[PDB]
């Protein structure tokens, strides 16, 4: 009695993809994690009464032209699209990652959660209302997280599981 969920964490370099993933799996915050390391992590959790096996790919390179990226986007069932709340460019990059994924899936039905990470940093450049508006325009949830303090880290990933589970019924 288990259900598998293949999750992929994407976003511009430095937004906290690794820090989020390592906080979820290993309960620590990494100060400086090599940006080229691309690994997957598996963990079993209970979400809404279901024992879930999360298989999470923490992506490194975000290149448009990458056979490996095409392959993991085909494999991945849901996508955590991460920007940093103190980096406007990373928020603008989100549109491109969504377009890449939609292209690979040939579909509009893609389970995705918009994550504004680094919520513990006081000098915000991305207004929460703008991020909420973007998420509304895509029809996806929006969550602000802090990999540093663990704020909403499990919530971001579990929310993505819920999105996948629902899309499976549609
Ligand atoms: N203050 C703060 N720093 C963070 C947070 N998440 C990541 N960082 C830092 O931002 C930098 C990049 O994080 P990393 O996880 O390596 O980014 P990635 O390239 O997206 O994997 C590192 O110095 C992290 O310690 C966060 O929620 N808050
Ligand atoms: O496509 S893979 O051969 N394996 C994958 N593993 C996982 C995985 O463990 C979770 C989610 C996804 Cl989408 C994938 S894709 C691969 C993906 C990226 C690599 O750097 C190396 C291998
Ligand atoms: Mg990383």
């Amino acid at each position: 009695s288990m259900t598998e969920y293949k999750l992929v964490v994407v976003g511009a370099g430095g937004v906290g993809k690794s820090a989020l993933t390592i906080q979820l799996i290993q309960n620590h915050f990494v100060d400086e994690y090599d940006p080229t390391i691309e690994d997957s992590y598996r963990k079993q959790v209970v979400i809404d009464g279901e024992t879930c096996l999360l298989d999470i790919l923490d992506t490194a390179g975000q290149e448009e032209y990458s056979a490996m990226r095409d392959q993991y986007m085909r494999t991945g069932e849901g996508f955590l699209c991460v920007f940093a709340i103190n980096n406007t460019k990373s928020f603008e990059d989100i549109h491109h990652y969504r377009e890449q994924i939609k292209r690979v899936k040939d579909s509009e039905d893609v389970p995705m959660v918009l994550v504004g990470n680094k919520s513990d940093l006081p000098s915000r450049t991305v207004d929460t209302k703008q991020a909420q508006d973007l998420a509304r325009s895509y029809g996806i949830p929006f969550i602000e997280t802090s990999a540093k303090t663990r704020q909403r880290v499990e919530d971001a990933f579990y929310t993505l599981v819920r999105e996948i589970r629902q899309y499976r019924l549609k």
